[PDB]
């Protein structure tokens, strides 16, 4: 069930951005959004891959464990915080491409394409090379799509050890205060084309109180300036709802 | 293992007028370093620090649910009115609800309470004085450097308790996140104290820095709240000094 809320496209317009927002309090049963049609498109996942990806990485036994130093060969990688060794949450957090694609490679696609079908991930599609096909392959999943991903996620509830889930929600932690913590992942696919603008995302849940609320955002990007708006926006409309 | 002593960070205790010690231990080369050895090595109340061992046996025995169990408020008044409200695990170690598991040691009790102290190896091990507040009041000390070895095996997953029990533990105490870092940490007051015999305020825990742990354990005496900040502010300072946090 997904409801619309006209209170919340002040923000996008206010910005000149077209995307959605997905809100739902207590479970992913009864949702929030500003737009319901695009609430369920399904779009490029880009870096928030990076969340089934570690737990499979972990499920397999790709990654070993929590405490799993991905070491920097010293070769030249494309952001300047990739190159060093990084742990499982330092990976997660800079959002260190080629660590996850050497873990897909690992992975290997015929267990890749299993595990995207135990977790209902988006259209499950990951043909066009195993280590980008999130980047720049055929696989979409939609906001809708990202929430109950991460509803399962947070009760435990994926095909995977519960060990291995409480270790990827902890790599998630990216805001920590007295009343609630936020889990979450950020996401960009760049800027896409001409007539075919890239994707922004930000999912994730925040543990308020002794309630729960799962979101997704994302928008249409064509100028990596725009970037912090990811953020921004759904910030806004969590913060007027009194959720943080 | 080994432990040296740098007397320089007695800097920020005295610009504070405070007395006591904080201990600092860099994983990867298994060293920590400390203000002063004798205090390092000087076991006091654990206070709400005891509440990290306590979760810990509470999920183990069962006693605990689960992470996603709410400990509902009986709607009778409480000490602070931060814990008149119903409480999740994190929730109730953050804002240190004494009644939320004073109820957890009872059901846990004095037998098995002790035996995991023991497997733990925490402190003196001594919970005589009631099975409910033998940390608040009771018999039971621990060192500074005795919480970081304990927390040391937390962070391993090395504790005598499941993995999973241990890891609900862990994301229950950050208290800090950052792309760079991340800090696990619980706070610790036992009161102001007497003449001649002030309280004690505790701040442990560790911090996960790029790929290297920094694990912790600060205190002091104190007589009066209105220096309870210290707690935080002191080890925060020198942590900062250290490019740390
Ligand atoms: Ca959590
Ligand atoms: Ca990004
Ligand atoms: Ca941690």
């Amino acid at each position: 069930s997904i409801t619309e809320n006209t209170s919340w496209n002040k923000e996008f317009s206010a910005e000149a951005v077209n995307g959605v927002f997905v809100l739902c309090k207590s479970s992913s049963k009864s949702c929030a959004t500003n737009d319901l049609a695009r609430a369920s498109k399904e779009y490029l996942p880009a870096s928030t891959f990076k969340i089934p990806n570690a737990i499979i990485g972990l499920e397999t036994g790709v990654i070993k464990n929590e405490h799993q130093v991905f070491k920097w060969d010293g070769k030249p990688r494309a952001m300047k915080q990739w190159e060093r060794d990084l742990t499982l949450r330092g990976a997660i957090q800079v959002s260190a491409v080629p660590v996850f694609q050497q873990i897909a490679r690992e992975v290997g696609e015929v267990r890749m394409q299993k595990y995207l079908k135990k977790f209902s991930y988006g259209n499950q599609n990951i043909s066009g090379g195993i280590d980008k096909f999130w980047l720049e392959g055929q696989l979409r999943i939609s906001a809708v799509n990202q929430v109950e991903f991460l509803e399962s996620l947070y009760l435990n509830k994926l095909s995977a050890s519960k060990e291995n889930q409480l270790i990827v929600k902890e790599a998630l932690v990216t805001e920590a205060a007295p009343e609630y913590l936020v889990h979450s992942k950020t996401g960009f696919s760049g800027v896409g084309t001409e007539s075919n603008p890239g994707v922004a995302w930000w999912v994730g849940w925040v543990e308020k109180e002794t309630e729960v609320y799962f979101f997704a955002f994302n928008m249409d990007i064509d100028n990596e300036s725009k970037l912090p708006l990811r953020k921004s926006i759904p910030t806004k409309i969590m913060e007027s709802e009194g959720i943080i």
